[PDB]
């Protein structure tokens, strides 16, 4: 009655150690949907121990399903195949004990830019090339490519238009009357909040993908019936929406370390997002069935030297990290070695600060950078004094009310910690995070 064509034909070789294979799996396709449970399962069969790379908590979820029914580890008990986030493996190579020796890994979007993809994506390639294992590496805008306009599934209409950042009291068209179906990416929570309202004041109402509360509104996307979405950088990873169009203005913000008087990471202003980074937001359509009448409207040009980010150090930070049997330090994927120029283990600390340094990013949430600073300085886990002991230049305030805080011991501090980093007070959810850590209840 039917043929095993039921499930996809795997190549070999996919499967041959000392072999990295790029899967340039255009949005849309079968993607996780079949190509990857075929590729597990044919594992699960060749007796392979296997580790399986989510970017995030809810592509974990759409791994879960197309996986549901396979002996698979998440986060019996003698399973052969393991499955966790992007950032929670390169922690565990942090690790003083060695991780299984895994024959086959596979990242799911490897394209995130974040200081963890870019460790884990510098350790798989080193794995394969010591002929280890064999990698997977899945994304349509793998590392290197400079493609704003990729080959796509359905039809996009791509031209730019004006599109606003703030809130405006008359004008622009296409943006408060339409279908319904459309994708806003902004730079900031701050502005994102404005064009939402906006949009809320006129004649629709949307969801805010905030900053770290893509775990929560997503699901909504499914069928919670909206017009516009209003997300961040974020989206870009494993995010699909209801949409016929997106309005992609280019914009983002992004970490760098300023060298001045003390050294501190800042939030550049609102720049261009990078031409993999434009696809990647351009790709939330076209990549459906029979529609035809899918558009893009972009403002603004995408440019290329995202070098001066931070998360480049910071994940040099992390792999220089990396506990190895024979000890030699994991190199960058090879087309993003040009990054930054340190020497190699610049930034190896020893055992009992690298703890902590792990520790600080895992408890504390904090950026790799801050974590590595405070950990580079001898300070304890525990011991919060670094919260208010800092020069007059890093009081933190509000609308101009300096912070105070009751730490569980009782006390009223300012806050006022000795490195600064912006990540950790730009978002008022992030900055509420901190408090608590720095009121020692975390």
């Amino acid at each position: 009655m039917a043929s095993i064509e039921d499930n996809p034909e795997i190549e070999d070789d996919i499967f041959r150690k000392k072999r990295l294979t790029i899967m340039d799996l255009h949005p849309g396709a079968g993607k996780t949907k079949r190509y990857l449970p075929a590729i597990v399962r044919e594992a699960i069969k060749r007796g392979l121990r296997t580790l399986i790379l989510a970017p995030t908590r809810v592509v974990a979820a759409e791994m879960e399903e197309a996986l549901r029914g396979l002996p698979i580890r998440y986060q019996t008990g003698r399973e052969i195949v393991d499955l966790m986030c992007h950032a929670t493996f390169t922690m565990r190579l942090l690790s003083p004990i060695r991780v299984p020796n895994y024959n086959l890994i596979i990242m799911d979007e490897a394209h995130f830019t974040d200081p963890a993809s870019i460790a884990a994506r510098g350790y798989i390639s080193t794995r394969v090339e010591m002929g280890e294992a064999a990698g997977i590496f899945m994304t349509a805008t793998p590392p290197g490519s400079r493609d704003p306009f990729p080959q796509s599934n359905a039809p996009i209409m791509d031209e730019e238009r004006e599109i606003p950042e703030r809130s405006w009291n008359s004008g622009h068209e296409w943006v408060t009357d339409f279908k319904g179906k459309t994708v806003w990416f902004v730079p900031s929570i701050k502005a994102g909040n404005d064009i939402a309202a906006c949009l809320r004041k006129n004649g629709k109402k949307v969801i805010q993908l905030s900053r770290k509360t893509f775990d929560s509104e997503y699901i909504k996307t499914r069928t919670n019936d909206w017009d516009f979405v209003v997300t961040t950088d974020i989206s870009e990873m494993g995010a699909n929406f209801k949409a016929e169009r997106v309005i992609d203005p280019r914009r983002c913000m992004k970490p760098v370390i300023l060298t001045d008087g003390e050294e501190r990471v800042i939030l550049a202003g609102p720049m261009p997002v990078t031409h993999s980074s434009a696809a990647q937001r351009r790709g939330r359509v076209g990549r459906n069935p029979k529609n035809e009448n899918d558009q893009y409207i972009y403002m603004g040009e995408p440019l290329e030297n995202d070098e001066d980010c931070a998360h480049w150090k910071e994940a040099k930070m992390l792999l220089d990290n990396i506990n190895t049997p024979e000890g030699i330090i994991p190199s960058m994927f090879e087309p993003e070695r040009e990054k930054v120029d340190a020497i190699d283990g610049e930034y190896r600390l020893r055992g009992e600060a690298r703890k902590t340094f792990v520790d600080l990013m895992r408890r504390g949430d904090l950026p790799v950078w801050l974590a590595y600073r405070v950990a580079a300085e001898g300070i304890n886990y525990a011991d919060r004094r670094w919260c208010f002991d800092g020069v007059k230049n890093n009081q933190i305030l509000e609308e101009n009310v300096e912070v105070e805080i009751w730490t569980k011991e009782g006390e009223r501090k300012k806050l006022k910690p000795r490195w600064l980093d912006a990540r950790i007070y730009s978002d008022p959810l992030a900055l509420k995070e901190f408090k608590e850590f720095a009121a020692g209840r975390k």
